[PDB]
């Protein structure tokens, strides 16, 4: 059986890391709740909480940063290097470990677009070949949502760039885990389509509680040149300015999504690993 929980991510994985550096300054909290960038626990919180009641964050590992991305505030390698630093540069073998990252490098709309798609994958490829050789046995790999319906998309016409990066992105990053599979067999490889399971939501959003999808629950103001970054765009929150009521809201901000999607993002993670048979105790 497996001990515990172990993500390198993003805004979309942090559990208040930025928020503690920050001195609880940013994400604003309230609207944001304590330090999540969404006004509720993030996906990986509640994944952890079914498997470990009454404590789980004694089974959390989440090193997942604000902004990060691959090589951005902070960067996938120093997020396995601060786990290796931490363990003797041993990667547990009765831990999962989680990998969600990307979204942050592509929201900052860059200019080279194909050395972009080119250095994220393989930057995570590079994160998954020094965690199996440090000894992980159980990697779990996420890909993108379609993230050219994010409100930031929408509003700055860039639907077209970005659902390419996601496309694009999943498809390579496909492939990277195919060749990982097809290498380390001894090693438990887990794959969650994040693409599809959005799309599915999008497409039945009404039916999964949600009452509007292109709007945002908070309110921000960003400009050109300090608008590329999804931190300055979490920086520009207006607190004043956002709904009181946020039921049915599916994004929180202008990128990042509300409370009730990352509760169905992490029961479908945990209906999936469920269903290829991972088992937590202890």
């Amino acid at each position: 059986p497996l001990n515990n929980i172990v993500v390198f991510g993003d805004s979309l994985s942090d559990n208040g890391n930025l928020y503690e550096y920050m001195k609880h300054q940013l994400p604003q909290s309230p609207p944001y709740f304590e330090g999540r960038f969404s006004n509720g626990p993030v996906w990986i919180e509640r994944l952890a909480a079914s498997y470990f009641p009454n404590d789980p964050n004694s089974h959390l590992l989440d090193y997942a940063f604000g902004g990060a991305g691959v090589s951005v505030f902070f960067t996938l390698r120093r997020e396995v290097n601060s786990y290796l630093l931490a363990h003797q540069d041993k990667a547990s073998p009765d831990s999962l470990f989680v990998i969600w990252i990307g979204a942050n490098n592509y929201l900052g709309m860059p200019v080279e677009v194909e050395e972009t798609l080119k250095n994220v994958n393989r930057g995570i490829a590079d994160s998954i070949q020094r965690l199996v050789d440090k000894g992980a046995k159980h990697i779990l790999v996420l890909n993108l949502p379609d993230l050219g319906r994010t409100p930031a998309a929408l509003e700055f016409g860039s639907v077209e760039e970005m659902t390419y990066f996601s496309a694009q992105h999943n498809n390579a990053l496909s492939n990277t885990v195919d060749y990982f599979k097809k290498t380390y067999p001894e090693v438990e490889w887990l794959f969650f389509d994040t693409g599809s399971h959005f799309d599915h939501v999008i497409e039945h959003a009404s039916e999964y509680g949600f009452t509007n999808i292109t709007g945002t629950c908070s309110f921000s103001i960003v400009d050109e040149i300090t608008k590329n970054s999804v931190l300055k765009m979490v920086a520009s929150v207006k607190p004043e300015l956002t709904e009181s009521a946020c039921d049915g809201y599916l994004f929180f901000d202008l990128v990042h999504p509300t409370a009730l999607a990352h509760k169905i993002m992490a029961e479908k993670a945990r209906l999936m690993l469920d269903e290829a048979g991972v088992e937590f105790a202890e």
